């Protein structure tokens, strides 16, 4: 029965998150990662910072039917096989998540292979954190030395307050909305194509992004989604062993953005090309 569509499912296969990053390096790819938002958004459901919208379900799903190639990596959550990897709780969201939508997995995605949606989640829901390490260093070899374009939130801010771009050359951002990013969708392509010449492009904008790097990557450019890449580095950084609220930015999964105390980082302003929304 749902046992049934659990191992039928194992057929599904994501590169892990070391694996992941190799393809990404080799190609000099785009990334794009499905995760449990994307597919509530899909089979027509809002979620926490993004209301549903049937074009961008139409394009989400356009894109997931993109086999990967050389231009672009498309990622699924690594649940597939090898679940013991994490934490019970986390076991136990999945596999009710994919068996929710069972219909929706069982005919979306027979690609030889995916990358890993959890490039972004290399930490606070695995069991043994020892890759971590590797895992965020590897991550941070995408954007040594690089010039970077940040597409994220306002309330995202990734990266500050801790030193997870510090080797970039250069940072600027295009900061758009906290939530529902897709009603401003048309400027946010307009402006991140503008700003993009001769940088590598970063993403963190919640499914929006995914459109974000498709379209991106249709116009010549290679753009990577980092989703919560920022309080996955936050919570490692802590040493943290479970999802606590960061009291001065966005936190992954407290998705309602209450009660933060923002600062001004004044290296964080400078970095600002323009605001949307
Ligand atoms: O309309 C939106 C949707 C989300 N985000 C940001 O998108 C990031 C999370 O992206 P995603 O859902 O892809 O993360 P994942 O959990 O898959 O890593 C966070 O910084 C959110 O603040 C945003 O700024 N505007």
């Amino acid at each position: 029965s749902e046992f049934e569509l659990m191992k039928r499912l194992s057929e599904i296969k994501v590169l892990p998150i070391l694996e992941s990053l190799k393809y990404i390096k080799h190609n000099h790819a785009s990334v794009v990662r499905f995760g449990d938002g994307e597919i509530d958004l899909m089979t027509g459901h809002s979620i926490p910072y993004q209301d549903y919208n049937e074009k961008l379900a139409k394009r989400l799903q356009q894109i997931l039917q993109t086999k990967s190639d050389e231009k672009l990596l498309v990622c699924l959550p690594d649940v597939f096989s090898n679940m013991d990897r994490y934490n019970q709780n986390a076991r136990h969201f999945w596999e009710r998540h994919f068996l929710k939508y069972s219909e929706f997995y069982l005919n979306c995605c027979d690609a030889p292979f995916y990358g890993s949606t959890f490039i972004s989640r290399p930490y606070i829901d695995l069991i043994d954190k020892s890759p971590s390490e590797a895992y965020f260093e590897s991550l941070k070899e995408l954007w040594r030395g690089k010039d970077l374009l940040i597409v994220e939130g306002a309330t995202s801010r990734s990266g500050v307050g801790n030193d997870l771009f510090v080797a970039a050359s250069s940072i600027k951002r295009l900061v758009c909305p906290s939530k529902n990013a897709f009603q401003y969708y048309d400027e946010i392509l307009r402006l991140t194509e503008k700003n993009a010449k001769n940088r590598l492009i970063l993403v963190m904008l919640g499914p929006t992004a995914k459109v974000l790097v498709a379209d991106l990557t249709t116009k010549g450019y290679q753009a990577i989604d980092l989703g919560h890449i920022d309080s996955e580095y936050e919570w490692y950084e802590m040493g943290a062993t479970y999802k606590v609220k960061l009291t001065n930015k966005h936190t992954a999964e407290f998705n309602y953005d209450e009660g933060i105390e923002l600062e001004f980082s004044q290296e964080y302003q400078e970095q600002i090309v323009a605001r949307i929304g």
